[PDB]
């Protein structure tokens, strides 16, 4: 259970360098779509393929984003993959909003 796992999440972040912080995303959003494909690890999720390529079908783009949202807590509608199409797009994403939030 979690009230704020974007208050873990910059838990991660918290003493890192942007690429750094931005590492933990691009390897939990990996990690995240990872598990939508059925690989397990971030290490078969390559950040400049694009979910689309990936095997995100909407569904698991929404499971993409029940996951993503999750570790973040962040509030970001089910068209973040639509708007955000790489692992790397999408932990931009939430890299940035870790700030540009409220």
């Amino acid at each position: 259970g979690a009230a704020s796992a974007a208050t873990d999440l910059a838990a991660r972040l918290n003493g890192l360098s942007p690429q750094q912080q931005q590492q933990t995303l691009a390897t939990l959003v990996a990690a995240a779509t990872a598990t939508v494909l059925g690989h397990h690890t971030p290490e078969s999720i390559s950040p400049a393929t694009a979910f689309k390529d990936l095997g995100i079908d909407s569904l698991t783009a929404l499971e993409l984003r029940n996951t993503l949202t999750h570790n973040t807590g962040l509030d970001l509608p089910p068209t973040l993959i639509f708007d955000h199409p790489t692992p790397h797009a999408l932990t931009q994403h939430l890299h940035t909003r870790l700030t540009q939030s409220h």
